[PDB]
């Protein structure tokens, strides 16, 4: 009793948030998989008829899951077959994506490392990353950690045109828009499900006429550089590091057009990931963002030096670096 | 830069531990599989070049893995190839293992939900843990929240003899043997891998006359409960509920059986996980123990009522439940 008070006191402190963040992580990410993760918000309820139907899950199964979640304290039942997100589900779902981005979108890394340092070439195309997984925990981390910053120093500009790279379902787009009254805005991007739903949020939103989705490669604007003239901000976010060292010439290219394309007083807002940090913030997962891409995909992290003087050779007259809450994440304003 | 500045201190808080504790996580399980972690600690330093050749890994590959730790903050490069775990590693791996036990050996569930709700039996024998993962994983979390407080119990009761079902490495015994004088022991396990490896360790600790490794099942100690007479304490960790509910009369004749066979003043000492807690610190791991076991694994976990029920049920004249800081873990003290 004595011996055990002490052992429950000890590990309690030493085992801290961990549990807590296991069991959100683990069940957010099964409950993104199934599709319901998405009708769970914290203003309104989830009717378990509808979605078991919508969903396309037996009824009694999706019960089950929600009150498995509801014991968790992840949602809460308000009447029969209603369940609401608990208070701060977005901060939970925030959390949830670090883990999920580092234990799942790059789980065939963490379980075949020995094969990538035997034979890359042969590792890196049998293990591949499922890309809805580094899509949505990619999501869950910007959500308070990169997108509010993006959004807002697009917005505070007030921009006539804004052109996205790697635009995505054009989420960002769309807020920009709502939010700056006369604004157009071209949303490039090389997949076609994400064009189509691009498209039909677009349509949605009541914005076609603004908002123009473009399918094709950010690679192309370095030889056809038309759909950037005029655009007031162009955004990148975590894009440009999957053309290095590899597509240099052509990175840098589409940088030069990018700084010949902008309107006066325009500008190129990169997000980007540095490598390996030392600070005590941001190091630890620093680390894991700069061994995944260096190790795994190879690709090239650049450095805030780096990026600058990149960026000051494409003709940028002056850059601006600045720290996300992403840890290793920069964002960087290169002024024409 | 104002606007950034707010964005940054509200994203910090928002993101709290967790891209510490996944960066940890997937660097951990990643050397874990690799078998570097097992040479990591606090107190010595790991010599790439002799480790290289222990693993059968390129040392120049290791090296990057152990850079990549160290700019991490996980380990210190003491010298050219010599690399020490930071002084908290203990720490850091347990909470480790609450993540890998959720998001690595429960992925098979995370993953496929919806077989399991279509066609359960379909689903169990599609989609199986790997049960390396589910061991290191429960030793990890079991370091600092709930191996020490059996350990001590056992040790402080000053045990003759002592028998352990489901002994896995018989790590447990090991240690008891060597804190107790004069003390026997036995290592029931069902496994040959685990049993040889038991043999192994209880030969290099120099107590093969004291601790005797048997392969066999513990239903087989229903009908055969010779090995527990005279014991001072029984020992089993998070085993009875793999019987429930499919051979519930033969977990019970297990639990008449160690009764029955108890030396004077002796104990049956299970840990186990209870179902569905609702209190804060434990409700959100709670859910998810209880939800991998009951949906997806089909494995009755009990309550404290029914384990005392049960117990007495049982022959035994008063049983002693104790938290342990494992969340939804509690330690059942069954006195003869
Ligand atoms: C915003 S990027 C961020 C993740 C990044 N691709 C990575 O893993 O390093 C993802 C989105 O950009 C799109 N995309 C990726 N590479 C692209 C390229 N070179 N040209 C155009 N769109 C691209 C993808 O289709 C997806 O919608
Ligand atoms: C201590 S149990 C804990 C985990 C538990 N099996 C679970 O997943 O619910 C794991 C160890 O007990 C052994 N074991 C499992 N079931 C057993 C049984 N019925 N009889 C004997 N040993 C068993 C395994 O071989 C392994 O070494
Ligand atoms: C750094 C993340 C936001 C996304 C990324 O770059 C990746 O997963 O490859
Ligand atoms: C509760 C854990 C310690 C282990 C367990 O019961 C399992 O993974 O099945
Ligand atoms: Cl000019
Ligand atoms: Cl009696
Ligand atoms: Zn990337
Ligand atoms: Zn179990």
């Amino acid at each position: 009793h004595d011996i055990a008070a002490q052992h429950l006191a000890d590990g309690i402190a030493a085992s801290g948030p961990a549990p807590d963040l296991a069991a959100a992580a683990a069940f957010l990410e099964m409950g993104d998989r199934l599709g319901v993760v998405a009708h769970l918000d914290p203003d309104r309820t989830l009717e378990t008829a509808e979605v078991a139907a919508a969903l396309d899950l037996p009824e009694p199964a999706l019960v089950r899951y929600l009150d498995a979640v509801e014991s968790a304290g992840l949602v809460i039942r308000e009447g029969e077959g209603r369940y609401r997100a608990c208070p701060d589900f977005d901060t939970i779902r925030h959390q949830a994506g670090y883990i999920s981005w580092t234990m799942n979108a790059n789980r065939p890394f963490i379980e075949n490392a020995r094969d990538f340092f035997t034979d890359w070439d042969k590792a890196a195309r049998t293990h591949v990353r499922d890309y809805r997984e580094v899509a949505v925990s990619s999501q869950w981390m910007g959500s308070h950690a990169f997108y509010p910053t993006a959004l807002a120093t697009i917005i505070d500009a007030a921009p006539r045109k804004v052109v996205d790279l790697g635009a995505g379902t054009c989420r960002l787009l769309i807020e920009v828009l709502g939010a700056v009254p006369g604004s157009t805005g071209v949303g490039l991007d090389f997949a076609a499900d994400a064009c189509r739903a691009a498209e039909q949020a677009v349509a949605q939103a009541g914005m076609t006429d603004r908002l123009t989705v473009v399918e094709r490669t950010i690679q192309s604007v370095a030889t056809d550089p038309g759909v950037l003239e005029g655009a007031d901000v162009i955004h990148a976010g975590f894009v440009f590091h999957d053309m290095l060292p590899e597509e240099e010439d052509v990175c840098d290219q589409v940088l030069a057009n990018c700084r010949e394309s902008l309107a006066p007083g325009g500008f190129l807002a990169i997000t980007d990931a540095v490598p390996y940090l030392r600070n005590d913030r941001e190091r630890r997962f620093s680390a894991a963002v700069s061994y995944y891409h260096g190790e795994f995909m190879r690709r090239r992290l650049q450095s805030e030096e780096e990026w600058v003087e990149r960026l000051r050779g494409a003709g940028f007259s002056d850059v601006r670096a600045l720290t996300l809450a992403f840890p290793t994440g920069r964002l960087f304003l290169a002024h024409r």
